[PDB]
């Protein structure tokens, strides 16, 4: 459970990260899947791009990055009383779009390299960790309604 601190610290993160949502999103999404290929092979909708300058220059990409940072805002924003949105997305990327739990951590070492990149005043030490302590919660979070399903692994 975060305490009230550690949600400030990463509320006040994610606001700045609010200026620049579509920028934020093509980064993270750019990241992940450099850093981790076997994740854009889950997009049929991505696995087309081949390099990063193809990527930089997908509308589309940069339309989807939008969606997810919204979700993950959202989610943020209730501080952990976020039952409501994790049902639809533990259903859908569990059932449908078959996404490991290991890929939710790979975003999110991409969410927290991004932030510390763009936000490094918003961003030290203390509010990387509130950080990482909210990703955990969503992880944990959707994992128990991952095992519901019988897709924990
Ligand atoms: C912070 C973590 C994430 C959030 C908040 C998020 C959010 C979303 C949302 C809101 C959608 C559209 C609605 C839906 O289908 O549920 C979506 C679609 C999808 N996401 Fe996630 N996502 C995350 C992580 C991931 C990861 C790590 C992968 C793959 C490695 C992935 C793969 C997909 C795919 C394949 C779709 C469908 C894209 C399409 O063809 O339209 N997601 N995501």
């Amino acid at each position: 459970v975060l305490s009230e601190g550690e949600w400030q610290l990463v509320l006040h993160v994610w606001a700045k990260v609010e200026a620049d949502v579509a920028g934020h999103g093509q980064d993270i999404l750019i990241r992940l899947f450099k850093s981790h290929p076997e994740t854009l092979e889950k997009f049929d909708r991505f696995k087309h791009l081949k390099t990063e300058a193809e990527m930089k220059a997908s509308e589309d990409l940069k339309k989807h990055g939008v969606t997810v940072l919204t979700a993950l805002g959202a989610i943020l924003k209730k501080k952990g009383h976020h039952e409501a949105e994790l049902k639809p997305l533990a259903q859908s990327h569990a059932t449908k779009h078959k996404i490991p739990i290991k890929y939710l951590e790979f975003i999110s070492e991409a969410i927290i390299h991004v932030l510390h990149s763009r936000h490094p005043g918003d961003f030290g030490a203390d509010a990387q960790g509130a950080m990482n302590k909210a990703l955990e919660l969503f992880r944990k979070d959707i994992a128990a309604k991952y095992k519901e399903l019988g897709y924990q692994g």
